[PDB]
């Protein structure tokens, strides 16, 4: 029913660099988030039932499409055209190789007003 103990987190990155990260083990119900990167490329990703999937996005390539419900240790959402790269990985010592030559902080070319 409920008793999952293997909590697993969703690593959202885009560019190279993390930008969000949402939790899947234990999280119920229906959540969506909207992944904005570069000229018109976005990812609309949908958390269902302790599981991750791209509900939509404009790519002609719709990998994470094809990868569907992923929730567990080790699966991955990927779309280069969007430059948006997602991994899953459990809180409980789960230790990956953190590789952390990520891209420096972009400067909001405008400041001054929107």
């Amino acid at each position: 029913m409920k008793n999952t103990g293997d909590e697993v987190v969703a690593i959202i990155s885009q560019n190279g660099k993390v930008i969000r990260e949402i939790p899947l083990t234990g999280h119920k119900g229906n959540e969506q988030f909207t992944i904005k990167g570069k000229g018109a490329q976005y990812n609309l990703m949908e958390v269902d039932g302790e599981r991750i999937r791209i509900k939509e996005d404009n790519s002609p390539d719709q990998v994470g499409v094809k990868m569907g419900w992923k929730s567990k240790a080790g699966d991955t959402i990927v779309c280069l055209p969007h430059k948006v790269f997602v991994e899953i990985k459990s809180t409980q010592k789960d230790s990956k190789d953190p590789d952390t030559d990520l891209i420096v902080p972009n400067l909001e070319h405008h400041h001054h007003h929107h």
